[PDB]
This record gives C-alpha cells, sequence and structure tokens, in this order.
C-alpha cells in the first residue's frame, strides 16, 4: 500500500520499466544492476568499432564499469560476514545484493517500491541458491521493519533522489548499529554552482526524481547520527562510462544531460561512506 501518491508514481515507474540498455547488461553475467559506470574504459577488449561484434563488446564493457561502481561502493562498507544484515535501500533488481551475498556471504535485505523488481531479484536468488541469505522486499525504505541497530552496514546505490533525505539518514540510523556502517552513490547537484541547472532539471524530469545538492546530503548526514569518514567526487571517473554509452545503440536520450551537466561543474556523481556513531 503507497505511502504517498509520490511513492505510487515511483512503484509504477519501475513495475514499467524494461529497458534494453539495462537489461541486455545484467544478462552479460546475470547481475542486474540500475546505476551508472566508473572507471577507464577498456580500449583492448572493444577492439575495432568496425567490427562486426563491436556493440556486443560495448555491452559487456558497460556493464563491467557498472559492476566496478558497485564494488567500489562494497569497499566502503568496512568488514562484513555471515552472522551480520546488509540492507540494499531502494535495490532495484538485485544485482548489488548479489554481489555483496558473494563478497561478505552476509544476509542480504533489499528493499523496492516494485513489485516486478523484488520478483525478479528473489527469482534471481533462488536460481542461484543463495534465496536463503538473499532477500528483497516491496517496502518503503523510510520506514523499514528491521529492529532497532540490527543492521551491521547499509546502502543507497542511486536511489537517494526519491526521498527527503532527514526522512531516509533518520531510518538508516535507526536499524544500523553502533558503529554500523553506510554508503551513498549518488548524483547531486553542485552547491558550488548554486542552484539545479536546466541539465539537472531534465534528469528529475526523466526519471521523476528529486536530486539533491550536495551541501543537502551532508547537512542530513550530520543531523542524523551519520558521519562521513570517505567523500569521493567520483565525476571524472563516470565520464568515460557516459562518452562510451552515448555511442551505443541502447541510448535512452538523457546521455547528453549528464555528459554536459557533469562538464559544466552543474552536477556530480559521489560517493559519501560514514559511520552510524
Ligand atoms: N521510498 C522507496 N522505498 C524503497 N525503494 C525505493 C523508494 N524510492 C525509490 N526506490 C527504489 O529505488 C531504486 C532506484 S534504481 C537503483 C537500484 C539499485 N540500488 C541498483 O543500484 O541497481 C528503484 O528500485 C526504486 O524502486
Ligand atoms: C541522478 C542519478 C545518478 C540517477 C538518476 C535516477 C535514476 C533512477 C537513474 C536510472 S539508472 P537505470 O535505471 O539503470 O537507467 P538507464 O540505464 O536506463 O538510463
Ligand atoms: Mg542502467
Amino acid at each position: 500500500a503507497p505511502a504517498t501518491p509520490y511513492q505510487e508514481d515511483i512503484a509504477r515507474y519501475w513495475n514499467n520499466e524494461a529497458r534494453p540498455v539495462n537489461l541486455r547488461l545484467g544478462d552479460v553475467d546475470g547481475l542486474y544492476h540500475h546505476h551508472y559506470g566508473i572507471g577507464p574504459v577498456d580500449r583492448a577488449a572493444l577492439g575495432d568499432p568496425e567490427h562486426s561484434e563491436y556493440e556486443k563488446k560495448v555491452i559487456a564493457e558497460l556493464h563491467r564499469l557498472e559492476s566496478a561502481q558497485a564494488e567500489f561502493l562494497m569497499d566502503h562498507l568496512g568488514q562484513a560476514g555471515p552472522d551480520d544484515t546488509l540492507v540494499d535501500a531502494g535495490c532495484g533488481r538485485g544485482g548489488s545484493m548479489v554481489m555483496a551475498h558473494r563478497r561478505f556471504g552476509s544476509r542480504v535485505e533489499g528493499v523496492t517500491l516494485s513489485a516486478a523488481q523484488a520478483d525478479f531479484g528473489n527469482r534471481r536468488a533462488r536460481e542461484l541458491r543463495i534465496d536463503d541469505h538473499v532477500r528483497s522486499r516491496v517496502c518503503n525504505m523510510l520506514d523499514t521493519p528491521f529492529d532497532k541497530g540490527a543492521v551491521t552496514a547499509s546502502w543507497n546505490n542511486e536511489s537517494t533522489m526519491y526521498v527527503d533525505l532527514h526522512d531516509l539518514f533518520s531510518e538508516h540510523s535507526r536499524f544500523l548499529k553502533v558503529g554500523g556502517r553506510y554508503v551513498t552513490i549518488t548524483g547531486c547537484w553542485n552547491p558550488r554552482y548554486g542552484q539545479p541547472s536546466k541539465w539537472v532539471s531534465q534528469i528529475n524530469a526523466h526519471f521523476e526524481c528529486n536530486i539533491h545538492s550536495r551541501r543537502e546530503y551532508l547537512r542530513a548526514m550530520a543531523d542524523n547520527r551519520l558521519v562521513p569518514h570517505t567523500i569521493v567526487d567520483l565525476t571524472p571517473d563516470t565520464l568515460p562510462y557516459w562518452e562510451l554509452r552515448a555511442t551505443s545503440s541502447l541510448v535512452t536520450g538523457i546521455e547528453k544531460a549528464f555528459i554536459e551537466s557533469y562538464r559544466d561543474g552543474s552536477f556530480q556523481y559521489v560517493l559519501i561512506a560514514a559511520d552510524r556513531v
């Protein structure tokens, strides 16, 4: 039962989504991601752009960068093991959850507003025989069933732009144990630019989302017991992914808004990793 009209819009959006730039990339190795990539492009793997198999090599390379982005996120989760619970807040089709369970062996709990996504991820988990440890549910991430202090680490990978940040961080702070760890990778508008540019607004309109400024991320963390220990401006790191993607037949039309706003300083891609204290 949707918490607000807006969250009903978001459930409907993701229930309806199935773009090739997501499913064909996930098909490469069965890790289905809904986030962007980081790191240098492997031009050797790509080979000659004129080759018959170029588009398939581009697909494998873009997917490799999107998985690299998740790995980088998890490098900031600290240590976790089989007796711990990890929470993926706004978990998509569950590729990050699969990777986390492989990396840490923990119980991994995902929440999403989309029944089609939860169903997809739970089917994937059963296929991989890790469904006793990895579970998606349809649940608003601002109001979860996890007990106070029960969670060792948690994250939002490109899902914070659908909620009020004070409410989101109050919720993670509630369920994270003292000394637990939080990470987010997000696109935030740059308060140095001053307000959201036209490009940022085009991205909001495209995804029905609400990009926050970097100032708001840090303010909401400070107000909710979450203290950053690492912040990385990944903007230069994600541009190669976007410039490569822009050459792909699977483009969605938002590539220019990301590239141009990254280049002009109005928009930035950032990792913030924090302790719950
Ligand atoms: N209030 C809310 N509660 C739970 N999930 C939410 C939410 N608002 C948005 N979402 C989820 O946020 C996700 C954005 S897509 C990113 C998915 C995933 N973290 C990945 O990196 O692949 C979607 O799954 C959407 O359902
Ligand atoms: C501002 C940022 C970083 C993201 C905007 C919100 C959002 C849901 C982007 C979608 S990621 P995904 O569903 O994987 O999108 P596409 O590849 O189809 O463009
Ligand atoms: Mg995608």
